[PDB]
């Protein structure tokens, strides 16, 4: 089915671009944004992809965005791109539900591996949800029938 | 249901112990081994847990163990504990199907986060497999019935 999906957020257009190309060259369909609120407006518990964001941003930072996403769906994985100094915070965020972090300057291969792992997680989640809905629907039809 | 499960492999009994206690204190049930072949003898596609192993070991190393596991079940996640010098290889192994790596000397929190992510992945996989089997079984019964 559809190629793996990513909502990518970064105030820095040059880094946003380099990361977006890395992901697209890895087979992902990417929607990128300069701001978190804009990305957020397109997100819901039905989103089949993952979110990748710089942890620091003017306005809504990466952890503020993470908390909005956690509220939307704890199983929608979020990856934090972080400078060395903010790693401890990113590790704390992971303890709180964030999915993973990538250190800057970003290594293209690490970015791809982290995104692929997160996307497999989201895919399993959506498939699980789908199978459960199918089991319920079937069960409901039969229930009525008999 | 059952607590998250781990097969932990390390030739070094002191590191094996410190890692095992970290995991058990994090809620995992751990079976630890000094050698890869011994751990391997207890593994199959039905294993509900994850594998964590030092990448270097006398006899069968961590990548040799990884290749046996890949052959058993690509979705049984394997985490490599690695020294700084072997990180590039561990990254290559991840590109080839290994799940993740942890750098030595191990940080207790990073070990726990990596194990929890891998264990959630395995749990989703086993649940997916279970739901599919349930859908097939139901479908088969109905097929016969009608």
């Amino acid at each position: 089915s559809a190629a793996p999906s990513v909502f990518l957020i970064d105030d820095d257009r040059d880094l946003r671009k380099a990361m977006q190309q890395t992901l697209e060259l890895a087979g992902f369909t990417v929607s990128s944004f300069a701001s978190a609120t804009e990305a957020l407006a397109g997100l819901s518990a039905d989103f089949a992809g993952i979110v990748i964001s710089d942890i620091r941003m003017p306005g809504m930072d990466g952890l503020a965005l993470f908390r909005k996403i956690l509220a939307l769906d704890p199983d929608l994985p979020m990856i934090l791109v972080t400078g060395h100094g903010d790693i401890p915070m990113a590790v704390q965020a992971i303890q709180d539900g964030a999915y993973d972090f990538i250190a800057k300057p970003f290594a293209a291969d690490r970015l791809v591996q982290s995104a692929r792992r997160a996307e497999k997680k989201r895919r399993l989640v959506m498939e699980n949800r789908s199978l459960r809905r199918a089991a319920e629907a079937a069960s409901e039809g039969l229930k009525l029938a008999a």
